[PDB]
């Protein structure tokens, strides 16, 4: 058989949250991964769960797959339907027409909001997945997420210790045991952790309590110089402070009161054990298709869906300068912050891993997958729709090929992204002016060279309005949420996605 594919995404992690990148987190399991396989230092995703979501499930930007922005609202408009269209393959049918067996476990939210009650022809199950195991909501608590289906059936009962994060893993797990091994399979793990709230078993959160009492500060720098160590950041650049974001404000650890500092260290202990819980559960999984006589024949592949957040409030933004380092700003815009994650990429046979512990430095996206995936089991796309995928496998460059230039493009909330080679033209909205960055030289977006660069800013802002168009970026949108849902309620309450 063709390898099976065991695609895991955590949920809203930074770029050095994993040990392999750096991270006082300990994530034994995810960093064996690392040290079999490959790491990408250069991997990039669309800065929001939705977007992102869509791109990897289809291989094409996000507005193509009519995910512009969120579930939370179908604004009837090209782009914006708040739901993945019917009209592109996910990867679960691609790789069903090619035989695989297809299982997912965890966070879907490609599905409209107002879709919950009822299967709408987007849910798991109904878009290549045999078997689903998980909630539809990209929010929600690990208590008691809604709304949990297996497959079509609601499941409204959950027993008394439930955590959604050992639900999901265990549904893997027992996935994994039930599988023909005579059959390719093809299973999705989409954790929910480490995305808000911060809800952990509390022995969990006391193993990681005491590493944090330091405070952010002396962590991030010690991330920063195993970041170097590590060889994804040349020995001589600069710890990057970054003032904008926090107001030209931004708090050093001693500024804060005890309670602020004592609200901290539980916050991200708590963080740490929601990622630590799910680096226990990869261990469980990697056991399974040991047991299952799986392992010389599966490839496994982690990533995360979209940089740390703010969302969580103004201790939220320090745990995020933190999880984001090196790089600047959050989730739900295009800089580094929002956009750069770990990418593991491991053969269970360990004679196939030919950059075996090493970092490849490819520039990717999200879009990716679909094509590394198709590559890896040499699969076909369906013959009923034309193979227009705008993503590249990236096997060749972990099997010794020649690097290749890329065009990348972002866009959520009218933040503006395109990468093209070593240049970043990007904005942190419409109120905001495109800022150039070399990335070659300034890998943290500190010196916008707009003013030195007139022509080229005119040239790459033309590639990504091109971009745009075709894809139906346009109209731009960036009301906040609450505004944003309300003004496409009214002026279309059909949220059925049908
Ligand atoms: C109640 C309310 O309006 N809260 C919103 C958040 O929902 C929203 O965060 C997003 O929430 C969705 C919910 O499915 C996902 O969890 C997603 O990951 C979040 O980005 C934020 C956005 O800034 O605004 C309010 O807090
Ligand atoms: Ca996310």
């Amino acid at each position: 058989t063709p390898p099976n594919i065991v695609l895991i995404l955590c949920d809203d992690m930074g770029f050095s949250d994993l040990g392999c990148y750096g991270s006082e987190i300990q994530t034994p399991n995810i960093d064996r991964l690392a040290e079999n396989g490959v790491r990408f230092s250069l991997f990039k995703n669309t800065g929001r769960c939705c977007p992102s979501r869509a791109a990897l499930l289809t291989g094409h930007y996000q507005h193509e797959a009519g995910m512009g922005w969120m579930t939370a609202v179908d604004e009837h408009r090209p782009g914006y339907r708040g739901q993945i269209t019917k009209n592109i393959p996910t990867i679960a049918e691609v790789m069903k027409a090619n035989g695989y067996s297809t299982y997912m476990s965890g966070k879907w939210h490609v599905t409209v909001d107002g879709a919950f009650d009822t299967p709408n022809g987007s849910y798991p199950a109904q878009r290549g997945f045999d078997k689903y195991y998980g909630c539809l909501s990209g929010g929600g608590s690990y208590y008691k997420p809604t709304p949990v289906y297996s497959n079509l059936t609601r499941i409204k009962e959950f027993p008394d210790d439930y955590y959604y994060t050992t639900a999901i893993t265990d549904s893997a797990v027992s996935f994994v045991k039930q599988h023909p091994t005579d059959k390719p399979m093809f299973m999705y793990v989409a954790h929910y952790a480490p995305h808000l709230p911060l809800q952990a078993p509390a022995d969990r959160v006391e193993k990681c309590r005491d590493r944090y009492k330091v405070g952010y500060d002396m962590l991030r720098k010690q991330r920063f110089d195993r970041l170097k160590e590590l060889k994804f950041i040349s020995d001589e650049m600069d710890y990057p402070v970054y003032q904008k974001e926090f107001d030209g404000k931004r708090p050093s650890w001693e500024t804060l009161t005890p309670k602020q500092q004592e609200q901290w260290i539980t916050d991200m202990a708590t963080y740490a054990a929601m990622i630590e819980i799910v680096d226990s559960g990869i261990g469980e999984l990697v056991e399974t298709i040991k047991e299952k006589g799986m392992l010389d024949n599966t490839v496994f592949i982690f990533l995360s869906d979209n940089g740390a957040t703010k969302e969580g409030g103004y201790l939220g933004q320090l745990m995020a300068d933190l999880s984001n380092t090196p790089y600047r700003s959050y989730k739900s815009q295009c800089f580094q912050g929002g956009t750069s994650t770990p990418f593991i990429l491991s053969y269970g046979d360990a004679e196939k891993n030919k950059m075996k512990g090493q970092i490849c430095r490819q520039p990717a996206h999200i879009i990716d997958i679909l094509p590394t995936c198709m590559d890896i089991a040499t699969a076909t796309y369906p013959s009923e729709f034309k193979e227009n995928l705008p993503g590249k496998s990236l096997l060749p460059p972990i099997h010794g090929k020649k690097i290749k230039p890329r065009e990348l493009y972002f866009e959520h909330q009218s933040s503006c992204a395109i990468i093209s080679n070593h240049w970043k033209l990007v904005r942190g909205s419409r109120n905001e002016p495109w800022e150039l960055i070399d990335l070659s030289a300034d890998p943290f977006e500190t010196k916008d060279l707009s003013a030195q660069y007139p022509k080229l800013v005119k040239k790459l802002e033309a590639k990504w309005n091109k971009w745009a168009k075709q894809c139906n970026v346009f109209p731009l949108e960036n009301k906040p949420w609450t505004e944003r849902i309300n003004y496409y309620l009214k002026q279309n309450p059909d949220q059925s996605g049908i």
